[PDB]
DNA sequence: CCGACTGCGCATCAGC
DNA sequence: GCTGATGCGC
DNA sequence: GTCGG
């Protein structure tokens, strides 16, 4: 990667925000430069250069410059031994924790594995199975094992109902050799934006996966979206595999083709082309896009029969998923 | 100079 | 219980 | 922290 260097402060720096300053403008201010940066196709030699792209200010601009000079920042070398800093960017490390919680266990003195280990009975239900898979959740998963969980899931959406469908999104979707966890889009044409006529879909489902000892942990769960917890089966005297983090969205079917641009991604890529219908008088979420009036209120839905229809509305060039991975 | 910054489901809590 | 934040992760 | 008007 070439200019990676740079990226990785401004993720840092990102990260930073986020964590202990609660600025949630300046961590997506962070991001947006890291990604421009990132897809920048030459070796940047100076922050002047930098400053080129949108979202690359002056105040990141000096910074690369420093960077560049010295190959370190002064502003990370000082947060790297802030005790209280490098404390709540740990603890933010375990799903279930943000940035309010992992600083008010540090009030409390908790600060370490160690600690969040012999206080268990101060985390909510996704912290404490955040913190029992913490070394899991950090492991990336090998595309051939998405493909494994792939085919477990649709072959055991199968079975409960031959009308479902489930589609891999995430990474995954964009072609990526690795994946941080996996992410099931899933429809199922009694559920459309005009009518619910079987209740439970989303739960018959992730029964199915718990029953056959795929699903292992449940994080949240509602009417439309489950996060928990899938393992992969593991052969005679072979080691466990990880367990993974799962996410299942139930979208109604008429409006899968929202649904699907948006769990494909990436996130900074919805957030650059949410930003972009916006400016071209519309809103995109995961069910519709709608024209803004005026008044900044939204219309009706328009009608999509492809994801290029949404890219049309806004005057984008279509983009693969491979090209989304911003 | 300064308002606006993508969009939302599920968990949790405060006030009534 | 309902309603409306706030937190969190997508 | 950045940027459009
Ligand atoms: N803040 C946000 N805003 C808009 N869309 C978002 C979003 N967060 C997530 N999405 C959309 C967009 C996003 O692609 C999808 C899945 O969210 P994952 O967190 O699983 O992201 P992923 O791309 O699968 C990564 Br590279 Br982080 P992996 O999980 O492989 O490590 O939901
Ligand atoms: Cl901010
Ligand atoms: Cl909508
Ligand atoms: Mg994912
Ligand atoms: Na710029
Ligand atoms: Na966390
Ligand atoms: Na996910």
């Amino acid at each position: 990667t070439l200019n990676g260097g740079i990226t990785d402060m401004l993720t840092e720096l990102a990260n930073f925000e986020k964590n202990v300053s609660q600025a949630i403008h300046k961590y997506n201010a962070y991001r947006k430069a890291a990604s421009v940066i990132a897809k920048y196709p030459h070796k940047i030699k100076s922050g002047a250069e930098a400053k080129k792209l949108p979202g690359v200010g002056t105040k990141i601009l000096e910074k690369i410059d420093e960077f560049l000079a010295t190959g370190k920042l002064r502003k990370l070398e000082k947060i790297r031994q802030d005790d209280t800093s490098s404390s709540i960017n740990f603890l933010t490390r375990v799903s279930g924790i943000g940035p309010s919680a992992a600083r008010k266990f540090v009030d409390e003195g908790i600060k370490t594995l160690e600690d969040l280990r012999k206080n268990e009975d101060k985390l909510n239900h996704h912290q404490r199975i955040g913190l029992k898979y913490f070394g899991d959740f950090e492991k990336r998963i090998p595309r051939e094992e998405m493909l494994q969980m792939q085919d477990i899931v649709l072959n055991e959406v199968k079975k409960v109902d031959s009308e479902y469908i489930a589609t891999v999104c995430g990474s995954f979707r964009r072609g990526a050799e690795s994946s941080g966890d996996m992410d099931v889009l899933l429809t199922h044409p009694s559920f459309t934006s005009e009518s619910t006529k079987q209740p439970k879909l989303l739960h018959q489902v992730v029964e199915q996966l718990q029953k056959v000892h795929f699903i292992t942990d449940t994080l949240s769960k509602g009417e439309t979206k489950f996060m928990g917890v899938c393992q992969l089966p593991s052969k005679n005297d072979e080691k466990e595999y990880p367990h993974r983090r799962i996410d299942i969205r139930l979208i109604p079917k008429d409006q899968y083709y929202c649904g699907v641009l948006y769990f494909t991604g990436s996130d900074i890529f919805n957030k650059n082309m949410r930003a972009h219908a916006l400016e071209k008088g519309f809103t995109i979420n995961e069910y519709t896009i709608r024209p803004l009036g005026v008044t900044g209120v939204a219309g009706e839905p328009l009608p999509v029969d492809s994801e290029k229809d949404i890219f049309d509305y806004i005057q984008w060039k279509y983009r693969e998923p491979k090209d989304r991975s911003e």
